[PDB]
């Protein structure tokens, strides 16, 4: 689907048998979500962004469908004020910028 | 032009007579530049992100030429670890997601 970006691009997604809502950000090297169980085991991880940094649990290999589209990939779990999606993933379901 | 995901969606901006690279950033919805000499008056005003908050100078009215595409709207300068078009400015210059 296209998407038009006068409001949030902001998706359905479906993660260790829990439905969220995740923001498509072409901005995000990394996909980063806020706290839940993902299960396969981890390792501690420092991530930053505007304003500093927070503290992340780096789960590798973890299955999302993303509106639909299925992909696996690392998953940053943290103290984010929202779940997003990164390029990481973005580039495993198609998405491109267009203009 | 189509931009894949496969690495940052990195573009060059005109602003103010100064060339700027800027990140194509979806999961912004305003401008944010780095330190930069920017002509006119401004606002103070404060700005979340994955981190905290950060202390920008709210400047209005402000045109931008994204690869060669010219919009004029808010740009935010602050101490933001790389400059990002928001959606402010994406949706100026006609940027979908597709996927
Ligand atoms: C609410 C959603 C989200 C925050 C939860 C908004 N952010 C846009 C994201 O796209 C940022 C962009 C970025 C930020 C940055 F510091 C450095 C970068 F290289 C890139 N990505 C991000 O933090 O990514 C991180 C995870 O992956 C890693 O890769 C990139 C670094 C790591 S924001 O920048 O805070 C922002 C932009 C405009 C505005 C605001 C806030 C409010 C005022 C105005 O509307």
């Amino acid at each position: 689907p296209q998407i038009t970006l006068w409001k949030r691009p902001l998706v359905t997604i479906k993660i260790g048998g829990q439905l969220k809502e995740a923001l498509l950000d072409t901005g995000a090297d990394d996909t980063v979500l806020e706290e839940m169980n993902l299960p396969g085991r981890w390792k501690p991880k420092m991530i930053g962004g505007i304003g500093g940094f927070i503290k992340v649990r780096q789960y590798d290999q973890i299955l999302i469908e993303i509106c639909g589209h299925k992909a696996i990939g690392t998953v940053l779990v943290g103290p984010t004020p929202v779940n997003i999606i990164g390029r990481n993933l973005l580039t495993q379901i198609g998405c491109t910028l267009n203009f």
